[PDB]
């Protein structure tokens, strides 16, 4: 792969059994292009790569006719108009911001039948004072609360939680991060107790 980030999204897509082939995708936080490369490899029709920070998209991805590169001030400004229409799959890997702040934008870019699969980073969700030594959320209970808070906000926007999967590679300084599968149209929405069980297994089962 172009980046080891590729392995994270493969892990998520395999765990949730989400197909990409033929679909229109948004990669929010595209940066090096790990996520974008995987989407293209799995048969995506079109990928919008929102460059929303430091890092350059690898030349080979930038020159692919299935890829549109957007260079926005941030992910929270994303709109259907800006990306050229709603998409079927949204993935997001964002640094030093809470997903609460961008979820309305991501939801607004998604079709009603889409999958939204953000990578939840407890170190960027918990309060200062709760982040442990070295900037690692060592406390599994706090990692669980982070994921639940993101799920709760998604649910307030009409997007239910269907599954949770620890990313197979840790993030900065060793933080464990977790993919959440969100859908607004599903026959498998987790209940409160169901999400608790799924989060508990994901946290106990690690990367």
């Amino acid at each position: 792969w172009v980046s080891r980030g590729a392995h994270k999204l493969v892990g998520a897509l395999e765990a949730f059994a989400i197909a990409v082939a033929g679909r229109r995708c948004l990669d929010a936080g595209a940066s090096t292009g790990g996520f974008t490369e995987v989407l293209l490899d799995r048969g995506a029709a079109h990928v919008v790569a929102a460059d929303v920070g430091y890092g350059q998209l690898a030349w080979s991805l930038r020159n692919d006719p299935r890829v549109v590169v957007l260079e926005r001030t941030n992910a929270r400004g994303l709109t259907p108009e800006a990306i050229g229409g709603r998409v079927d799959l949204v993935v997001a890997d964002l640094s030093f911001i809470s997903l609460a702040t961008v979820l309305p934008a991501l939801v607004g870019c998604a079709s009603r039948d889409a999958d939204i699969v953000p990578l939840v980073k407890p170190q960027f969700e918990v309060g200062k004072g709760q982040v442990g030594p070295g900037g690692v959320v060592h406390d599994p209970q706090l990692r669980a609360r982070s994921v639940l808070a993101v799920a709760r906000r998604a649910q307030e926007l009409g997007w239910h939680s269907v599954g949770v999967k620890a990313s197979p590679l840790p993030g900065p300084s060793g933080n464990v991060e977790y993919f959440l599968w969100l859908r607004t149209q599903t026959d498998r929405a987790l209940s409160a107790k169901g999400l608790e069980d799924a989060v508990h297994r994901a946290i106990s089962e690690g990367p």
